[PDB]
């Protein structure tokens, strides 16, 4: 509601900006044509006095100046871009490393907890053995182990499914 | 009929098929869990009959804890894996970018050599004009060449800024 309100504004200001930039670049273009005319006059007057090869060399020097200027600027820009992207990658990597630290601590905690649960499980086995038939006990063992196993399998299938769904989405989208 | 389109359709159809089958197997597992769980319930009924309430509660709690911790460890190992596979990528991307940077650096050194050569050649040209042209003409030439360079620079700048503004505009044309 109010987001389109701001967005329209931004888009507008930005269009105005781009139009201005266009204008300025036009001005510069004109100045370029003028200066080129100057160079043309120069080359004519020099073409009068000197040998053809010398005039040619003059011309190629004049072109070369512009060329190497544009080249240097281009490489400068590209370099800058690359630097920027690298820095970005670095920040991202830092974030990921932190996330990893966290995951790890949580894992250690989870392990501690699992050990605890294992001992408790010893206790439970004790309780069942003291209160239920051998059959019922073997049945419990089977039950608990199968519970774990089934959870595992289920998560595996959940993952495979999820991922494959991602793949599909990406393909179909193309 | 275009091959690639065809192969793609075949591909996504395969994906659909296997997704269906996977859903199937998943349902199977689901029902299994149902059964095994009924088993649990029966066990607990028995024990509950033969034992004090707190002990039955401990049993229940342990039975729940096994499952919960299984799940937790599983999801943690998963998240961990994904994280490491993200790192492995942020590695290769970085390496590639760095190679590109190398190339750009070599190109820059080269281009600098070039600028130097063009410079000395420019000295010679200056000599030529000196010999054949009036001082006014030579001054005019120095001006012209300087202004050429400056104008190229400014035009470059404007071109870049325009490009950027356009990037922003277009990217905002979506949201």
């Amino acid at each position: 509601n109010l987001i389109k309100q701001k967005m329209d504004e931004l888009i507008k200001h930005l269009n105005q900006k781009i139009v201005s930039l266009k204008r300025e670049q036009q001005t510069i273009s004109e100045e370029c044509s003028a200066n080129d005319r100057l160079g043309q006059d120069l080359f004519a007057k020099l073409a009068e006095k000197v040998r053809p090869s010398e005039a040619s060399k003059f011309r190629t020097h004049v072109d070369a100046v512009g060329n190497i200027t544009s080249l240097l600027l281009s490489l400068s820009e590209r370099l800058a871009q690359t630097e920027s992207s690298l820095e970005t990658r670095q920040q991202e990597r830092g974030a990921l490393e932190s996330k990893r630290d966290l995951l790890y601590e949580q894992m250690e905690e989870a392990q501690r907890l699992k050990s605890d649960i294992e001992r408790r499980g010893v206790s439970i086995a004790g309780l069942l053995a003291k209160n239920l038939s051998a059959d019922m006990c073997a049945d419990y063992d089977y039950f608990i182990n199968m519970k774990a196993k089934l959870i595992a399998d289920a998560r595996d299938l959940a993952v495979r499914i999820k991922g494959s769904e991602e793949q599909l989405s990406s393909l179909s989208d193309a």
